[PDB]
């Protein structure tokens, strides 16, 4: 008994478009019916809609069961924290929203409510319009906590928005505290650690991790303390742990393994994750790991061209 | 030439594009007696007659072009020194870099229009692609020489990559990657403002260039593990005083037809609201100094290694208790 943990981005898809080999890997295994699990530091949309777009591309049917975004495991927080600062692309806010967060607000919000909050904003009034809403209580209702969904699309606002909130009067909007602190005014967090990723572009891009070293880098320019955030997203055990659960519930959907194969093309991320987890893996050289590089103390089970590749390789030897 | 004033604008002219109370009054003021004045602001994208113009307007004063220092005036040092540069900023920022004389300059904006995958975090609308960017000759067969941060764009993702990927390339060439990691930047990186906050409509301090700056400089750490050797202007470097000296000589000069710092006059007082930019910089090239509170400083706030000569509340205060003491 054998099931797959495959990561999209550098393994089956560059962007939008598949990587050959990629729909042949997961018909393999449904063929010889082998579970597997989607998981991803990628997010943005829904469960639902990021595999139905999966399905379509790989033809292939893909169930919101067999995902895990950077941002699923927010499902967790729902009871925590009543007012969030939902920080990514605008369809975070209706994933929040499906989760079950009593009070979405996204970072464009405030740019909606006071464009002099961020001065080098992008946002086109056009775009301001669509991907913001009127927020009644915006500056009367405290926020309770900052969770990063994905990668926003305007960094000098939404890194000045960010940090607006963790250095507030405890998440007031349109304060700033006193005291310096390591411990931010409210609690942040990150879903993806990612310095590099692999999207179309032939060069490996910056990616959650950037951004978050950025916002760290700012925090304690202002506290001269580090920043005591969260983190999720693969390498963490939370989010192992949580795929883990998913993996053991989409098995018992379908009707516990000898070895799980987490399928990556990043060694700080997938690998690491995997190896920490005690998870076996196969690094592939589609995405931001090239043959030749630096592999630290990672030690994947297996390293091979592509995806396709890491399927047969490794049942053929393990399976 | 017993006296001359440098005036910040962010935090002490203005607000925005809102005069500050008493502003118009000071300016009027040191007209009505002949005292002569520069502007030495670490703010910039539009060219020198385009900001003077605005601030004429706004002030109903008279602001010669021939009286304002920007962020990015100094680099019209560089003009001979950088065939290709990488001008990034706001899009007006094309203009005033082409105005200056650099021979091919290429915007941020335009590497985007290239290839939208280059900035996967790009905010552009495909109308603000149109309306921002050009097609760039050769812009993939020609290396570029240097990086300028003449202010601060609006699109940090691309931006911060589009820099990232220019300091890490082999030899200035789009699409490249060098396999080295050094300190040392694969071509030259100037940033024209270190201010890690400024003073605009908002009243909270908002983040400005030298917060861009620090970023650029985290993620190159991070890829090289070596710190980022740029070149930094605006104030406090004495760069940019020098700069400003020079620019209020040629204006006294032309007004006409001591101390070394402040040749001609007997004193040059800084009126700013940032002690980490305006104050230091005039204390360390000699200059005396105002402080107001119209801006980043509040009062209270530690004040670490600078010693403003005057600490006041507003920029017709500093003119007026200046020239009661030391005129
Ligand atoms: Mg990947
Ligand atoms: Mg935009
Ligand atoms: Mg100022």
């Amino acid at each position: 008994k054998i099931a797959f943990a495959f990561d999209i981005d550098g393994v089956l898809f560059r962007g939008k478009k598949p990587i050959a080999g990629a729909s042949d890997a997961l018909k393999l295994l449904n063929r010889n019916k082998i579970p597997y699990i989607l998981l991803t530091n990628g997010g943005g949309f829904s469960e639902r809609a990021r595999t139905e777009f999966i399905s379509s591309k790989l033809d292939v049917d893909v169930s919101p069961l067999q995902i895990i975004q950077s941002h699923t495991p927010y499902k967790s927080l729902v009871n925590k924290y009543s007012r969030i600062l939902a920080v990514g692309t605008p369809s975070v806010r209706g994933v929040a929203e499906g989760y079950g967060f009593q009070d979405v607000v996204h970072q464009t919000d405030i740019v909606r409510y006071n464009r002099d909050i961020a001065p080098f904003s992008g946002l086109s009034d056009e775009q301001v319009m669509e991907y913001s809403r009127d927020i009644p209580d915006l500056t009367t209702k405290k926020f309770d906590a900052v969770l990063v969904f994905n990668d926003p699309h305007d960094w000098a606002a939404d890194i000045q928005i960010i940090s607006d909130a963790i250095n507030s009067e405890n998440g007031m909007l349109n304060t700033l505290r006193n005291e310096k602190s390591g411990k931010p005014s409210i609690p942040i967090y990150f879903s993806n650690q990612d310095l590099l990723w692999a999207n179309p572009y032939k060069l490996n891009r910056f990616g959650q991790g950037a951004f978050r070293l950025l916002v760290r880098r700012l925090y304690l320019e202002l506290n001269g303390e580090p920043l005591q955030d969260y983190t999720l997203g693969k390498p963490t055990k939370l989010t192992y742990d949580f795929a883990h659960h998913v993996l053991i519930d989409w098995e018992k959907r379908l009707s516990p393994f000898h070895a799980v194969f987490m399928v990556g093309d990043n060694p700080a991320s997938d690998i690491i994750g995997a190896q920490n987890y005690g998870w076996n893996s196969c690094l592939v050289k589609t995405g931001v790991y090239n043959e030749g590089d630096d592999l630290k103390e990672c030690k994947p089970t297996l390293i091979v061209n592509d995806v396709f590749d890491a399927v047969t390789k490794t049942l053929e030897k393990y399976a």
